[PDB]
């Protein structure tokens, strides 16, 4: 049996994970839940799983949750703050950590995990994005093995050779026959709305999804199409793949996942319905596998699947996350900070949809610092970049 | 380096292998070729690669052909018949074995490559349709390797765990999380066409695949479904499949080959340009990738990819060929021989295009044989079928 700490358990992947664990209880074990100040949906995970350990960002949040349990009777035991987090991600009995923290707030928990050299659900991609090289060397210098939990890189996992599998991110793509890696593509609700039309969209509009039922960052980062523009970060990291051997897709039916072309002409994709239960439980049983509750794709009640170049006049945020990598670290860190705060003040009804291009452009620009020699570095350059972008964001409020 | 015998090499499958050979000189030798009738075709080819030896079917064509050679000054040494192929197959220096013959005629030939232990590159499904168990009992006593060159076994071996590719029809599907295996699926140039229109089919029309470019057997089975009722069969015997763990669907535009459900919910695809280099060339390289001569799927000029379930009122021969197997080996062995006879028969424009499945289904109700013990029983009776099937064909010709 593998037992599991679960970073981010309240959040959209984290209730999938937990329902993966739910339909196989006798493979999986939850040691320790970690999570922020959703203390109703952390008390239901608590009350069900009786995990050793819960763990709250905020004390005043742990306080609330402690009370409950403790009425109740629970012997799960409550803790708060990120280092806890960390000790969570490290427990000895721990197998797989589930990296599914929202934003680059993940980083340290899961390097934690990574140190102890766990097995590394990956469905954070924030943290490799803000980390990059210093990531993926924390990886190498571990005993620590990789499994993409995230649709598009889970997808693009199965469709890989086995000495990449094993050797992700050090191995040679070309040495393994793999012309190119290509990452799809819904286009977000707003994919055939008026160019015109997108600056009036609202974050409830953006937050609908025709396919994917996920948390709000991410639905906004699907609307932009930053988070294609993250995960082709994270991809170049990952698969170790040059700007050469990565295409990005649109590919609106969100059926097929991702895609790797070899030199034969074979492309090979992974398909399914988009729900993050079946990539979960894809990491989570590998090299074998399990029913993640996720029922059979029925191919004769599809719509007819299509594919299309992004336009970056529609998606100007993916255009600044391709280039940003281009441009360094220090850029990258730098963008996904001011992602995360432009997104927020989306969301916050302070800005307008088109402003997230818009800021996170302009936070790039006046960001003059130097390439993170080390992850606090990586740390200083993240703080920096949303202040600057707090104060880019006050430009456009009421 | 890799050292070949080609069976049926003037075939469109042949054509394709040496096409092949072609784009890859420093990984692959071509030591003999064997073929039928088709002179010119064999004399290009001897003339272009040099091999050792060079089988034709019949005495009058290895004389032609022989004749053209030593005017040349060609080394290539010609011989003629069945044991001379079979011969060809077993040498010493071949590596590896193109088993694409058409017809229950590859079958001598390709079992002299497996007993001489050779990687059988299987691209000839009657023969493994015809011969079931008996085929896959002499593939496990031998130090063989299959790998399925057939576009559709190619994708699902593909899209399928490496401890089922490395013990191929013996190795259990549910214990590596495989829950079913997808059969594509093109419908045929008359997918769209009248139900009552289809008699009228001449074997032009039928040849004329929108996507495929093969031979003429092929094309008329692609236009039945009988391929795929063939694929059928062979399939459950190449990756050990019952009724229940095999699909098959309808995918009009040729893009997907095959597909693979596992536990989880997720679907492994192979998709690529309809072409046979690509799959020959997976075989050919395995583990590791060439060059084929096919270029990079474009996905932005694609039609939109459908699903449809077969109607056997439009495809009658799955129906037959489905049943068959269940019917037992005899039956199958039967199947397939009349459908070689009625094909040749509505090639040769003595019976309609609708009369294969019409005939096919007689030949089975007037069989009356037991099922085969050894190889001579298998062509016992395909040469009885064949006898029956000439007479019902006569039955309906002018
Ligand atoms: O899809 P997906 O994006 O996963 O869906 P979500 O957007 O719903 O995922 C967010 C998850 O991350 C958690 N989280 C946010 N900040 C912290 C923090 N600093 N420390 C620990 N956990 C945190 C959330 O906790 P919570 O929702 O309880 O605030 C939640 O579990
Ligand atoms: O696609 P695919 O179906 O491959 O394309 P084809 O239908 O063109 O393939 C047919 C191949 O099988 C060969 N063949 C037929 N009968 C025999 C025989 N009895 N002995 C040896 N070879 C034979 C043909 O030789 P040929 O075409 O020279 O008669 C040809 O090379
Ligand atoms: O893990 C799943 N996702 O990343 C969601 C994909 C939505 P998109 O294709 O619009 O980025
Ligand atoms: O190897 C390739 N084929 O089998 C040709 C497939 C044509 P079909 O899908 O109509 O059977």
């Amino acid at each position: 049996m593998k037992q599991l700490t679960i970073l981010g358990s309240t959040g959209s992947i984290g209730c999938s994970t937990l329902d993966v664990v739910r339909h196989n209880p006798e493979h999986f074990r939850v040691v320790a839940l970690v999570a922020g100040k959703n203390v109703t949906r952390m008390v239901e995970q608590c009350l069900e799983f009786s995990p050793r350990y819960a763990v709250m960002d905020d004390e005043a949040s742990a306080k609330l949750l402690k009370t409950m349990l403790q009425q109740q009777g629970s012997r799960t035991e409550v803790l708060s703050g990120q280092q806890a987090a960390c000790d969570m991600a490290a427990l000895e009995d721990v197998d797989q950590v589930m990296a599914a923290i929202v934003g680059a707030a993940g980083l340290l928990p899961t390097l934690a995990a990574i140190r102890a050299g766990k097995t590394i659900l990956l469905a954070n991609k924030e943290s490799l994005v803000t980390c990059g090289r210093l990531f993926m060397d924390a990886v190498k210098q571990s005993k620590a093995q990789l499994l993409p939990v995230d649709s598009e890189h889970n997808a693009i996992f199965q469709s890989l050779p086995q000495p990449i599998q094993h050797n992700l991110g050090y191995a040679d793509l070309e040495q393994n026959g793999v012309v190119s890696i290509l990452l799809t593509g819904s286009g977000g609700p707003f994919r055939e709305t008026p160019l015109r039309d997108l600056a009036t969209m609202t974050p409830d509009q953006a937050c609908r999804h025709p396919n994917w039922s996920m948390g709000r960052k991410i639905s906004v980062d699907s609307a932009t199409m930053m988070n294609k523009g993250l995960e082709y970060i994270e991809a170049r990291w990952l698969f170790n793949a040059s700007a050469s051997q990565m295409e990005v897709l649109i590919h609106p039916q969100s059926v097929i996942h991702s895609m790797v072309r070899y030199q034969d002409g074979s492309v090979l994709a992974q398909l399914g319905e988009p729900d993050m239960r079946t990539p979960i439980a894809h990491t989570m049983a590998w090299p074998n596998r399990v029913n993640s509750g996720v029922k059979p794709l029925d191919f004769c009640k599809l719509s007819a699947l299509t594919f299309a170049a992004p336009d970056y006049d529609r998606y100007p945020c993916l255009k600044l996350a391709m280039e940003a990598f281009e441009q360094g670290q220090a850029a990258t860190t730098a963008l996904n900070a001011a992602n995360e705060i432009t997104v927020a003040a989306f969301l916050a009804q302070q800005i307008r949809f088109t402003d997230i291009a818009a800021l996170n452009l302009s936070v790039l620009e006046k960001m003059d610092m130097r390439e993170p020699q080390c992850v606090d570095d990586v740390l200083s350059v993240d703080a920096n970049a949303r202040e600057v972008a707090r104060k880019e964001v006050m430009r456009l409020a009421s």
